């Protein structure tokens, strides 16, 4: 099973300055629970700007950069090995690397994040004629998720 799984907001913003424009804990929550015993995949960009290795998961950074070495990380440098790695795969960013497989994967766990932000990383457009809506579930306000936020399951179709 290859999936994508992402936040972004109503513009496809999905970063800003290396780091998530909007605080939810909410959707982190949601990450854990998909990703966590299977396998994140992401470009280096992304990597770095989380900085450590996600636990209880396998973390793949894909880069050309042969000497790249993490404890904790395994390294691709190829698109295809995407396609070699066991289990349900998670690609998990960037903007480079979503543009690369939106067209490849199976489906999409896409947050949509009910607001504006300023951005400087987009998530591709993508149209509902090719995506049948399994699942829509809007995530809860409270103390400390303060965004309206929506939790989409897409297949394609
Ligand atoms: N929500 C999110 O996902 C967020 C992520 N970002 C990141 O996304 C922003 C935009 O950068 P980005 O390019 O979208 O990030 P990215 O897609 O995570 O990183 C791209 C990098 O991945 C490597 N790569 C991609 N395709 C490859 C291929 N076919 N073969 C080998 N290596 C490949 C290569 O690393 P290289 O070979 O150069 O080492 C490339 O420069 C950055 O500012 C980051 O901060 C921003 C904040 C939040
Ligand atoms: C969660 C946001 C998020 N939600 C969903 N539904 N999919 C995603 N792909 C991401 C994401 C993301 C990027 C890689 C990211 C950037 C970052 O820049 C600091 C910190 C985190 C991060 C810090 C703590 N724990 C998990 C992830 C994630």
């Amino acid at each position: 099973t290859l999936s994508i799984l992402v936040a972004h907001d109503l513009q496809r913003v999905i970063g800003f300055e290396n780091q998530l424009p909007w605080h939810l804990p909410n959707d982190l929550k949601h990450v854990k629970k998909l990703s966590t015993g299977h396998t994140l995949v992401m470009g280096r960009k992304t990597f770095e700007s989380i900085g450590k290795p996600l636990p209880n998961r396998r973390n793949v950074v894909l880069t050309s950069d042969t000497s790249f070495n993490v404890e904790g990380v395994d390294v691709i440098h190829s698109i295809e090995d995407i396609y070699q790695l066991p289990g349900h795969v998670f690609i998990f960013g960037g903007q480079t690397l979503f543009e690369e497989m939106i067209d490849k994967v199976d489906d999409m766990y896409i947050t949509v994040i009910e607001g504006k932000f300023r951005g400087d990383t987009f998530f591709p457009p993508y149209t509902f004629e090719d995506w049948e809506v399994a699942s829509s579930v809007e995530g809860k306000l409270d103390e400390k998720n303060t965004i309206p936020h929506t939790f989409l399951h897409l297949i394609r179709k």
